[PDB]
Formats: C-alpha cells, sequence, structure tokens
C-alpha cells in the first residue's frame, strides 16, 4: 500500500503566541548564543542559526493557541508520509500554521512538510520506507 | 565561569500510562531502536533519531504531554543563573532535573555533562 518514499525529522520549532514571538527569539538567541532572523517569505519564523546539529531550529509565531514545541518531519512524499504515520496511530488534525499536522500517540504534535534541504544531505539522513 | 553549554537532548514527555505507546510510535515513525538506559527506567532512548543529540521518551509521574529541551553544561548552577538573567524562571525540581520556564512559556532543563567531550566542544558555546 504505502508508496516507497523517504523521511526524517528536519526542524525543531518553538511555537509562541505572536505577541511574545520577538521576546522569545530574544531569549533563545541569548540562551543558545545564536544569530536570529526571519527568512524571505516566512515572516512568521525566526531562524535560530546553527542552534542544533543537522537540523533547522526556529521560533514560529502562533496566530492562536498556547505555547509549545513541535517537530517537522521532512519528506519527498507528504501524502504517503502522513498515511504511514496515521498507520502507526497518529491522527491528522486541522491544518496548523499552513502545515499538515498530526497528533501522535502520547499527545504531541508533529507536522509533515515537503523537501527543503540539499538532496545530498537529505539522502544521507533520511530513512527509506519501507 | 568560564563555563560552556549546548542543547544536548530532545525529550518527548508523556504520561506514564501512555509511555509504551509513545515509544512504539516514535521507534516506528523515525526508524530507530528504542530502549531504556540502565539506571534510567523513566526514559526510553530513541537511538540516533537526531544525530549529534540524544532523543528520548520520558514517562511523567504527573502533568500533560509536552516536549522539552535539555541544556547540557559543565556548570549547572552558573548556567541556571545565566538563563534566569535572560528572563527564564526556575520552577520546582521536575523529574529530577533543574527546570526553567523560558520567556514564551516552554520548559527547558539544565543538566550536567553526558556527551563525548569532543562532541560537546564542537557544539557548545563558552560563557563569561
Amino acid at each position: 500500500s504505502n508508496a516507497m518514499h523517504r523521511s526524517r525529522v528536519s526542524t525543531v520549532l518553538i511555537d509562541v503566541p505572536r505577541e511574545q514571538a520577538s521576546r522569545s527569539a530574544q531569549f533563545w538567541a541569548g540562551a543558545l548564543g545564536v544569530r536570529a532572523d526571519s527568512p524571505p517569505g516566512e515572516p512568521q519564523y525566526v531562524t535560530l542559526h546553527g542552534a542544533l546539529p543537522g537540523l533547522v531550529t526556529a521560533v514560529q509565531a502562533l496566530e492562536e493557541g498556547e505555547a509549545r514545541y513541535h517537530l517537522d518531519i521532512e519528506t519527498d512524499d507528504v501524502d504517503a508520509e502522513v498515511e504511514r504515520l496515521v498507520g502507526l496511530g497518529a491522527v491528522e488534525e486541522s491544518s496548523w500554521q499552513g502545515c499538515r499536522t498530526l497528533r501522535v500517540p502520547g499527545g504531541q504534535l508533529v507536522c509533515v512538510i515537503p523537501l527543503h534541504s540539499d538532496p545530498d544531505e537529505f539522502a544521507a539522513r533520511a530513512t527509506s520506507w519501507p
């Protein structure tokens, strides 16, 4: 059933109500000793450059809801990866911050997102399914 | 001090009754082996989930599901003081760890050294 495809955790997100976003980025920049800025086309994100090895880390401004963390699973087939994770007991929730979003067994949220990495890096770190 | 710190650990905190199902899911979701370290039955390590870091499911005696990060340091007291200076607030000892509520509301723990020294040095920042 499940199409052959690849995935891995690519991104660690610090989700904060929009009003606290700049204060949060200020803290994490000082706490981690990192540079912080927003990418073009992504003003809701403040990248914490080089915070974690082999991953992207960012503060994401929430338009509604309470502060949390979440992980993004990067994949070359979003539909197939959502299907695979639902097969493992995850449940798809409403679109959340423009991402396909699942509640996993235990209660945490994860987002499934498309490719945003150097192909050679993704091939070196992604897990092949099945 | 000078002292050094880095984020070393990503924790998936779940009510104890849900801990087995969580570990099962994450092992399957990430394609990793999952097992508890000797002396640390409250954790199920997700081996190699995030290379350069440790990732684990932590069984909570109470409270709701969340994630948190551990900041690893060679001077726990100094690092807590430094993070408090940046606006973090120390909460009561939580799951046997020094635990801070950061600006924004997330939790972090400050923990002692537990990594290959060369890995720590490659990833850590020095603080006056």
